[PDB]
């Protein structure tokens, strides 16, 4: 099954299954663009990761060819010029004519099917099992985490080791490591915490 001409929207660390509903805040000019030109017509997009995060203009070389046939649910446009657009991904499609124009980018794609055995059954059993097995883990790690943090009297082998359980870049703990002043050391990491939590409460 074919669709000509979708308005491509390449993610940037981030990736939409079908079925996901999510908000997004665009930005660059040529992904407002292709938001803009799908609302001409019957609020269809494609929306597929960029593979390396760091590109500002994606060639198709930069893009993966499988991506996310998408319905735009509402728009909204911003007071800088920027848009924040609900979208619910539908139907995985792999892209197959690349219409690069000078606005945005538009693709011809073909929608890829699947698609429940007895078999599919077990292996969901066994999903949400190691789902559990693996949530319950994590919470009994963290958990025994805090209660040795909790007994440590020296501030900055607190900093140090609390920061060491914080899922941090290496350059972030090596920042740490790099702080000799105990008090600057102590608020970095409080810091860094807020970032965590407030990620945490942002992918939600």
């Amino acid at each position: 099954e074919l669709k000509r001409s979708i308005p491509l929207l390449p993610l940037r660390g981030l990736l939409v299954y079908p079925t996901m509903v999510l908000h997004l805040d665009v930005g660059r000019d040529k992904s407002v663009q292709a938001l803009e030109q799908a609302m001409m017509h019957d609020h269809m997009i494609f929306l597929a990761t960029q593979q390396d995060i760091s590109i500002d203009e994606p060639g198709e070389d930069e893009i993966f060819t499988v991506g996310t046939y998408t319905k735009i649910k509402q728009m909204l446009k911003l007071p800088n010029g920027t848009i924040r657009v609900l979208v619910e991904g539908l139907k995985r499609a792999h892209i197959v004519k690349y219409n690069e124009h000078e606005d945005y980018t538009s693709v011809d794609i073909q929608l890829i099917h699947e698609d429940k055995d007895t078999e599919d059954e077990a292996l969901m059993r066994t999903l949400l099992d190691h789902f559990d097995q693996y949530i319950k883990i994590s919470k009994k790690i963290s958990a025994e985490t805090y209660a040795a943090v909790t007994d440590i009297e020296e501030p900055g082998r607190m900093a140090d080791i609390v920061a060491s359980h914080l899922p941090l870049k290496l350059k972030d703990k090596q920042d740490i490591l790099e702080t000799a002043d105990v008090k600057d050391r102590l608020n970095k990491v409080i810091d860094f915490i807020n970032n965590e939590k407030e990620v945490l409460e942002i992918e939600k």
